[PDB]
């Protein structure tokens, strides 16, 4: 799959990407020299671990184009900008390693954290590397990047494997924490990447980040190996800390540089930890949106509480009996038979199991647009673009567009199985529902 | 990036080709076994001297697509006319390496020189290599080519190993001009080609170019290494320096075939030493063009006398204070306002050094369009178009198709900074506007 | 020229009209039985003095419609306002002659100052003609104008023969300050008013201006001839001066009812004085307006203090080396390259003396509007629409209809003069700009 | 009548303008400080005489509106473009008393002789009227208009009257060639001028037409009276014809500057003697080309060499017996119907007299566009574009854009008097006519 970033004279610039799973968006954007496909420990966790996961391959890298032209932070920001945007995530976390931790510091910087819920740095180059007079912490003189430069342009190939040598601590790990096929993998993805490109991106490591770091607005992850030769954990992660505090900061001892594939481990256990305690957050801030809109259709009193005691219980997982629920609603005096159908709806979608209890003629009977066929025209079309949609505020926005009738049938067509879309999107859908219903009161 | 070239069955066949750069237009034609990313030496250098660099992989070699059908020369230099056309290139130069020689020589002698400024054989396959009676300096017999064939058709994977030995003549350059790592990539390059293309592409050496050679119209350069094991200099560059004495000619002295790694500086000075001459040549017919076209509003007379003789002056590179002619312009009696503002236009163009001279307020009045807002719109909508425009002609026809107001409009855009687009294309513009106004008189 | 300003049974009623020059706005209205063409001393002077001049022909008189209806100041003053409103006239001065000093009052009074930065009062009516028990000061009985209008109807030829006498006390000043052939013009245009009218109006002119007179809002003059022998100074300006202190006074020393042409130079330069202050008043309020939206686009601090120091002297006159000014501006930090444009621009229209230098790059480069062809298309749209503008208010209301790229790619055309609009409307673009760019942050 | 010339502030510019007679269109330029019916004699005469006679006011004078922009020869000569363009005056002749001189010379010169079948200069101001170094022959220095300037601004009503006393040698001609009335009507015509075009005007009368002369590209005449003591003969007219020595040229022995009125006659009869030569050309150049295209659809042979005698014989104005003509075109062998039809219906146009004979049957049978209701439908059409049709080739090329039965069917209709349509109009109708049939063959 590719994303248009760009064009350079006759040609587009295409970056290379990846789109798996299904959950909480977690953007994947990897190191020098390699690929998307470096993540694969990662991704397989994440994937288990039940999140959506997207990897892509920077400018001159792995399998996306290879300009000669647009090696620099802001182009590279720019250029995760527009995959962002072209596939419209919503509450994304972004991690980067090595190189990938300045797109994240620049994005965050230049674009702010509208679509983006937490980040993670892991063997960062922050804040800056140069070695100045204002900048003592610098980890090298700028002589020893222009040397980088003259030995890729000399050979590359030759190059990239002394270079995997200390990207890996090869001398401490080759046989015990990489074999020999993994780092001869790497290798070849390296040799597979555009001349430019390698020549170009050592240019872009003593980017100075230091700006960049006070826009960081959202929870942050800080991970760095203690035997990383690359990037000497010094005068990176450790003074990148003191310019944020407020990180959770993690060190690997005597992990190298590509601890992800090393110490896939204690980062994959770490990384989930960090998924884990963002994902919960999420899911709570999308269960009590929905409540809102759910109770905006009930009139205030005794009941109306011991709805949203029950809403509450669900969604903080105490498995409660559907069937006794769903009675309970059927036999409420006072609601309407639409409310009951929108409740029915809810509940079934929320509880954590169905028992294989069968559909409710009560709520079939609600959600049936009053058997009207233009009603029902309406939410086949609606239906269309809600298959399309992966955000609840997506779904939300196109639902409001139709009348309550046909939001309604929509309703009953999902309810019913006749069609099937996302939670978050089905969310969206009733939460468009109450609001129509509620704006009519 | 791909070019269709042709089908096959259900399948299109596309080509592979990579667009870096700006300036003139050099296509690299590859060899057997490997693609247009054999040429990363090159391209470098290529690129760093100002050159918009052309690379593509012939059918079943690199990225292009495995067909089993047209591996011939005719067929290959309709791939290499498509791709030409397709991006209508002008005034190119054509450089072919080992089999890419045999596309430089068919598509000239078949196509014509119409958009070639220069060409460039290195280990040439020229004149004809099969030894016959009537080719005696042949370098072998046709049972000689059977053999490889049949070799590919056994084990081609083993068979690029012995194939890469003699191409880079191993046993003498191994650890010294070329990496064990860079010939590793080069195998993993050829196993990558189509296998059918692989046993097919032998067939095609001893194609004879005999008839090619005389059709050989612009300036040329003739490279070989006179340690190549694969073609023989003796039967090969020797013998074709001889039908084309006209060549410039360069011997590499104990270089292998694979000379554009292991000889990759002294093959890149050479490339710039002859891209220098062709630019130079290139550069000097841009002066003459454009002179003429400006030189066509002039009045005959003496001015017409001082005016040229300018224009050439700086042409050939005399630094002029640029101060002392815009007042000398701008004091000149005869001259309209509208030439003036041209002359203006085309000096600070062309005059080396500018030396921070503020615009001239005779020439932003004279190309300002009468201040007239549909010769100003027209001319925003042709700078659109011309920030497209790569040549001097593509630019001057589409500027034709333009009104005089919104051309000098369109000049006075470029001359304010208010636009940007390269010099040949700015040129283009300059002498459209000329041409328009000539025709009025 | 017409406006019409009423219907009359089966035809419209129209006001003939004139407008002359550039610059603020002065509208003169005549006195009876004389038109718009009577001011031709004044307006001569005015002209030279770089104002606006506008002329009406009351109806009934000169080239208007000659209607038997709306003989009253009410309807006079609603003539006076459509003529304001059609022409959309900001920060105009209004100048009434004796019957014109009616308009002046009554118009001020109901439909108050909104356009009006001005009001001149010559040869008044004011504050009340009819001498009454309430109204001692009067300058006649009722039963005197009672005369006139029977003086009128019997034969208005022969009347305006001796009313040209008094009005121009032409036993003094014919052959002297007035010539034989300027009254024969003046008896032409007397002659050419309507029948109707000519008996009517003088009913119009005992009308109670005392009432109107304590609404008059803004900076005042008053003038009147001491040799009046049609509106004697001791019942009319005197009096007015009393009621209206404030008014600026000023007695022409033996000059009759008829001033405009006897006295007309001495007139001409208290017209010159007047409008000389009103317009350095109007001038420091466009610098004062100017300079509050040019701040605000400026990051508070001690900058914005240097800043607002220069305009704040070059606004004064203070003639500064704008060349000293521009690379100062140039060279400041924090200060973004859009903001350095706009000061730079500003800079360059408000210095007295530009002292031929060059435009400059920065500024060009900073209004340029990226280059992009839709922003240029509509700068280009918007300029189109400023030449037709004459005020600041009317430019900058249509600029703010313009998005930031369009505007600032428009000040870079009236910048690099490829367009050129009045002083007051370029005013009016930057302060849009300026506005718009301050409401991003 | 006006015709819009501009736009000043809120008003538009528009000359007054007449349109009388019908004929070859004479334009009559008038002179300071009087108007277009300051011509009334000599319209008289040329109305008489036969031709169409066009009048207008010069911006600021008689009529038309009175800016203070716009007084100088370039926008003068404008001025009369637009009219000429808008009336789409063909083969006119332009004739320039004074002032209006200056208005032949500019737009022949710069806008060239298409419309233009003839020029007069009446009391020229040609060549140049300041006296320098390089224009010795100066009737005065500089110092001497600026006086005039100078007082009409002091008074311009009392100016009007030292003016016409030298303008009609009102010492010499009073009670004799001119009455006191006249004269009246002269001053009353100029105090009815623009206040701002009286002081304007005198600023124009030393513009240099010396480089205009040479552009004077047809029949021409030179007029001037020797009494002229407003623009010395020797000065203007004498030296006037030395530059154009192909120019008739006439003394009017002791004439005035205002020779139009006090000797109308030598004025008419010599211009009316220009008109007469003039005339009879271009009434040849219209037969003759009628000729030609009627001519093209009769076979060669012996009843073309009578047919074409014949024309040229009635053309030549030998009055035929129409009745003989008919009857022998009826009764020619060989003819077609149509053929005979449409010479049937040339010869009826332009015999002298047509004897009170009946339409032929012939003709009316032979132009019935075969009683077909589309062909008429477009006749009808074509009619209504005819009406308002002038000239020949208007005429002609509207008629092009219809078939053959139409153009037939149209012709009928004119022929048999349902429509009228002019001379040369009708002319173009038969030529079009003539031009699709011949095309056909």
């Amino acid at each position: 799959p590719f994303i248009t970033v760009g064009q350079e004279n006759s040609t587009s610039i295409d970056l290379y990407y990846e789109d798996h799973g299904t959950g909480t968006p977690v953007v994947l954007i990897h190191g020098f020299p390699l690929s998307g496909h470096s993540w694969e420990r990662q991704s397989a966790a994440l994937l288990d671990a039940g999140a959506r996961v997207i990897t892509y391959d920077r400018r001159g890298f792995g399998q996306s184009s290879q300009p000669t032209t647009g090696y620099d932070y802001d182009t590279f920001a720019a250029d995760l900008n527009t995959v962002l945007e072209t596939l419209d995530l919503q509450d994304a976390v972004l991690v980067g390693f090595s190189m990938g931790t300045g797109e994240v510091a620049r994005y965050v910087s230049s674009y702010g954290t509208a679509r983006i819920a937490a980040v993670a740095f892991l063997a960062s180059l922050e804040p800056f590397l140069l070695k100045t007079d204002d900048n003592p912490d610098g980890a090298a003189p700028q002589e020893f990047f222009d040397g980088i430069v003259a030995a890729v342009k000399a050979d590359r190939y030759a190059f990239y494997t002394g270079f995997f040598n200390d990207f890996y601590n090869l001398d401490e790990n080759l046989g015990t924490r990489i074999s020999e096929e993994a780092v001869r993998n790497s290798w070849n993805t390296a040799a597979s990447g555009g001349f430019f490109a390698a020549a170009a991106a050592p240019t872009t490591w003593y980017t100075d980040f230091r700006a960049d770091i006070p826009r960081i607005d959202v929870p942050a992850l800080i991970l760095h190996g203690t035997g990383d030769r690359t990037l000497p954990i010094e005068n990176t992660a450790r003074v990148f800390h003191k310019a944020l505090p407020s990180a959770e900061y993690v060190e690997v001892e005597g992990a190298p540089h590509g601890l992800l594939w090393t110490h896939a481990e204690e980062v994959n256990t770490a990384l989930l930890a960090f998924l884990a305690k963002a994902q919960e957050a999420q899911k709570q801030k999308l269960l009590t949106e929905v409540e809102t809109y759910v109770l905006s259709i009930i009139p205030s009193g005794p009941l109306k509480a011991e709805i949203a005691q029950r809403l509450e219980d669900v969604f903080a997982g105490k498995n409660t009996d559907l069937e006794v629920l769903m009675e309970w609603l059927k036999t409420r005096p006072i609601l309407s038979p639409l409310t009951k159908g929108i409740l029915g709806f809810v509940f079934t979608l929320t509880v954590p199991s169905e028992r294989g209890l069968q559909r409710r003629r009560f709520v079939q009977n609600a959600l049936n647009g009053n058997g009207d066929p233009n009603n029902m025209d309406k939410a086949v079309k609606l239906y269309r673009k809600l298959k399309r949609e992966i955000t609840f505020h997506g779904a939300k926005e196109i639902s409001l567009s139709y009348s309550a009738g046909a939001l309604a049938s929509c309703m009953g067509l999902i309810y019913n199985r006749m069609g099937a879309v996302t939670t978050e999107v089905a969310f969206g859908l009733v939460c468009a529902t109450c609001e129509q219903i509620a704006d009519s009161q």
